[PDB]
């Protein structure tokens, strides 16, 4: 009878519209779970002067000049001279093991990026005691901050964890081109982190064979491009949109129930 | 007249209707096409131990030990000794080729990551008749598969081509930091891959000038940070979502034209 | 009173109506802001010949072979021979500097990637008066764009640019894995670069000790795998699905209004 199939229509919607909340709770709950990734690139003129963080340990720093993307000839490789950039030492305990002391080095990184800016350093090792020589190095967003900290020490145990600190070897000008990547947590705190590109180069021993006893190890740090990767977790869960989304599906099936019962009322 | 002029807007609304339809439909396709890509990243306590798959050839494996965070000076570069590791050699024939048979031989990587757990390999090579000497190696899941699989071999041409053999030099200390890279392809299974950070660093020849014919190998196996990197590509072309859309659409189109009808009987 | 009631439950009802305005505007603004990012990986059967651009300066070319998968020993390093290969010298300004006047050599990449096709470059340098030898490279998408272009000075100066130029080193085996990506600029163009991991290999030094004074160069280019990462810009801040989102939502909200009218004055 007619009303028989207007009742099972009408029972057919209801329960097509338990079905779509169905879907949206679930999609919902999903698309909550797996925020999707976001990348832009941000220009900028000059970069914020990066601190460096070597830890030389017995390798005195022969030389940390400054350059216009282009590094001179070395007038004598081995000897001291051209201190022609900023640097502070600095003693820390290990935030892991917190019993070794580890000496660094902290040094201003190149400023200007349109000019190609870089800082040129140049170590030296002698009658080295431990094989596998290199030297252990870090970046951290500025030395700006680290000048004018109340506490220096806290700012390196810190920076140890936030990033990760890499290694350059002896006997190559080891070339490290910098990028700022700004990730945002979705916590109103971004983490900024270095993502540094090494192209090692190997040097050329004219020296003496009496000055081979000495391991010299040379690095170049600058920036590789004037953007800064910024990465954000944006999160297509939203609320609202799954509310009014709801709230359509409903009042389009009330009314195509009524438009049915109408029809049913009409045919009779 | 009246009439005239609510008979054109409900036809500019059933117009605005169709290119509602049209716009849905085509966006749908878009977003069907081009999913988004979702990056999270899982803590993790241990990793699984990690199969490091070397081809040395001709190269002895003279020692196989682990350590923690931190390498011990070498009693005597180039002597065997300190085997502290399980070891399983295996030969596969090539997957591509079919011809040529690799001798492959499977080491357990880092368990302990929190620990900083490494494995350090010093191969050694003498009297070497090709010249650019190096070993090539790959990075598999889990040692573990390899140990308990009813089929060994087939294991290694999945692994063959599944993941990419990297190479590793002479010479160099070649620091491998491993992280792991897991995709969901959006069929039920995910596929993981390592993504390894070599950092070369030299060695230092104070070996008798005799004993220099043969060349030494170093290599080192890590874990660079208890992160497994999840990349899930997200879809966002539900279909439900553009349903309840249209309809709701269609609802909204449908008042409108109500509406306006009874503004012009109440002109009228 | 009813009267009183109703109108109060009108008025939160327009209050939420502006409230689910406020929110799509202001969640539109922010989509529109930060598009989202969906990577994808094309197959491909054969690659494009990719243009290798090399600055050898000084370093002769020794020579220039093709190999697949596979380099054969060398049959006397130092000594020319075997240019099995298709080379363009070219002599172009710095699009920077505009005075200094690079001397470039392109070459044809290997097409075949299925077959593991590769390119195979011996340099040589004799009595280097510039100590870190080391030659600069760079990649652009077709050597035919260059071959066929009517004029090739600014597809140079386009190019050197539009890519970032490495430097690989003397003495290693510079093995370059290439990949292509394309991002997608939202603006009818995709730009093209190339993404190449580079793995170093030591070189054996078995020439006379006379020989030594002239450094050698050797490096290798190859396709990694025959995917192409497609890096599309994704815009979720569709106006129409807006739209259609608020026309849902404010047809909802004023039939609940009519349905809260009709039940006061039931209950009256
Ligand atoms: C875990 C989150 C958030 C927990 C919370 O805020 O209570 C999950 C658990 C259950 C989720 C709800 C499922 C269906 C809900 C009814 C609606 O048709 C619109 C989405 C709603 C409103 C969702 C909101 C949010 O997505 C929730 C609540
Ligand atoms: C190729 C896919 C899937 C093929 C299929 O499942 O038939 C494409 C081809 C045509 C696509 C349809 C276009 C408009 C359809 C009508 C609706 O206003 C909601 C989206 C629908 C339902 C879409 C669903 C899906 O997005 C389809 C079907
Ligand atoms: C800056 C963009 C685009 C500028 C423009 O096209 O005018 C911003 C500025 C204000 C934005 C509008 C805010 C609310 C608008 C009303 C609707 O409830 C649906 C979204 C609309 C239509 C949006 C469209 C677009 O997202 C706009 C217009």
């Amino acid at each position: 009878v007619f009303s028989v199939l207007l009742i099972f229509i009408y029972l057919l919607l209801m329960a097509v519209a338990v079905f779509l909340v169905y879907r949206t709770i679930t999609d919902f709950r999903e698309k909550l779970k797996h925020p999707v990734m976001s990348v832009s690139y941000k220009e900028v003129d000059r970069y914020d002067a990066p601190g460096i963080a070597l830890y030389p340990g017995q390798a005195q720093l022969l030389s940390c000049k400054h350059h216009y993307e282009v590094i001179p000839p070395l007038t004598s490789p081995g000897q001291p001279g051209d201190m022609n950039c900023t640097t502070q030492r600095i003693n820390y305990t290990d935030p892991f093991s917190n019993q070794t002391v580890k000496s660094a080095l902290i040094v201003q990184g190149p400023r200007e990026v349109k000019k190609r800016e870089l800082v040129f350093l140049q170590f030296r090792l002698n009658k080295s005691s431990e094989d596998f020589s290199a030297i252990d190095y870090l970046l951290f967003s500025s030395f700006q901050e680290f000048l004018q900290s109340p506490n220096r020490v806290g700012f390196m145990q810190a920076c140890e964890s936030a990033y990760s600190s890499w290694k350059f070897s002896g006997g190559f000008r080891t070339w490290v081109k910098m990028s700022l990547v700004k990730t945002k947590e979705e916590d109103g705190r971004e983490a900024v982190e270095f993502r540094q590109e090494t192209s090692v180069v190997n040097y050329i021993d004219q020296r003496p064979a009496a000055k081979k006893s000495a391991q010299l190890f040379f690095v170049v740090f600058e920036w590789k491009d004037p953007f800064i990767q910024k990465v954000q977790d944006i999160v297509t869960a939203n609320p609202w949109n799954t509310i009014a989304l709801l709230c359509g599906a409903f009042l389009a099936l009330f009314k195509a129930a009524e438009f049915a019962k109408l029809s049913i009322k009409w045919m009779i």
